[PDB]
């Protein structure tokens, strides 16, 4: 892009993926002049749907966008997902790109608290996304994340993240419509495979 | 439908239409077992600046085309003059004489319309709101009064966090509209340079 080779890495369980995630990816790509956003469904952790389901929904959701792709690195590694391993794996595939690891602000707080912050900032820049008013509801998480990272971490508020996977699962459970919360292909996957019933 | 012959009427300016509106229509259709939802772009408002009616019509046609349960009506944009919901309802009642009409719009707008006794004989009213929406006091008391009497329904729609105002701002700021609305609407806004 305008600032050199840059790759977004959208880490999440994606159970299910929804337009909130897709809007967040689009926003972060625009904000940081990213060339591509790679969606990386996380390993098995509630019990999340089987990995292949979450992979396929993400493939279906992102297929039409030339600037989105999906990586199996976390689901195929085996065992729990450590963001250091995700980033190590993607650096090896894209050694000439700066990595921008993107996930929910709550998850970013967990990653940074025990994963090994200093080694993480060697591998990537970090982007935490949330619904608006995150800083107001989480004063101290926000300021602590800011102190640790400085220029390497950025928090971004996305109105469309009012759409949550938790709400989508409940809608599916209750047979309420998922139309226009996610692509029809994902609505149908959820329906066809009976995911949250 | 299961609760009777029922038609949703989604009233709004739709400048632009976005997934929040489509989600809201889908939700209200489910809650009330509506057979179909008719989107009715409003007439030009009577210093508020709103895209030409044909643009708002075409965007709403593009956005709803693929859904068999959605359609778009020109009654308000073709009537001439300012839009009075009583006229919208008279026109639609004439076109769909056996349907009970469920007029659905933003909670703010539903409160504005109620400055109503004869309107409530013509349709059932549904206000849709985004989480955390802050109403002016005059609208709060209006809505409280009718809720107190079970005379209308309010429904929270998380996807209404997506707003037409924020869409126009994104377009003005050259920020992406992808996944906030269908691609055909993103492209319409772009091709016609709507919010420059
Ligand atoms: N020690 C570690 O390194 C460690 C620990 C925990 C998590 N993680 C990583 O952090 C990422 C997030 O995990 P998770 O989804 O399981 O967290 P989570 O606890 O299910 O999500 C926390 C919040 O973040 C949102 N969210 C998650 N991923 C998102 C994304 N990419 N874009 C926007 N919003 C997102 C969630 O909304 P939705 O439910 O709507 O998605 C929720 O509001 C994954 O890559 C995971 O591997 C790493
Ligand atoms: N005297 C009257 O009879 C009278 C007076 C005023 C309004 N109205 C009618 O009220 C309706 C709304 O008018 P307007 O669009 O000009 O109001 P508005 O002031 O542009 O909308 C107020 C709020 O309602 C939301 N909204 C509007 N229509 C919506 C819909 N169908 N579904 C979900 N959210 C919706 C808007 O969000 P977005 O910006 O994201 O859409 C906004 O947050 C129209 O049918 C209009 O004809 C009638
Ligand atoms: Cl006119
Ligand atoms: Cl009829």
């Amino acid at each position: 892009g305008a600032m050199g080779r840059r790759l977004g890495v959208m880490g999440g369980t994606f159970d299910p993926i929804h337009y909130g995630h897709l809007v967040a990816a689009s926003e972060v790509a625009d904000l940081f002049d990213l060339d591509e956003v790679v969606f990386v469904p996380s390993g098995q952790p509630r019990q999340v749907s089987a990995a292949e389901h979450r992979y396929l929904m993400t493939v279906i959701a992102t297929a039409s966008n030339p600037r989105f792709s999906v990586s199996r690195v976390d689901i195929d590694r085996g065992g729990p997902t450590y963001t250091k391993d995700t980033l190590a794996d993607l650096h090896a595939l894209h050694p000439d790109s700066e990595l921008y690891f993107t996930t929910g602000a709550d998850a970013l707080a967990s990653i940074m608290s025990w994963q090994g912050w200093e080694e993480l900032f060697e591998l990537a820049r970090f982007v935490g996304v949330s619904r608006p008013g995150y800083e107001l509801r989480n004063e101290h998480i926000t300021s602590l994340l800011g102190q640790l990272a400085k220029d390497a971490l950025t928090l971004v508020e996305i109105p469309a993240l009012a759409i949550s996977s938790t709400d989508c699962r409940q809608r599916a459970e209750q047979s309420r419509p998922l139309w226009y919360l996610m692509p029809d292909g994902v609505v149908q996957y959820v329906s066809k495979r009976r995911l949250y019933t």
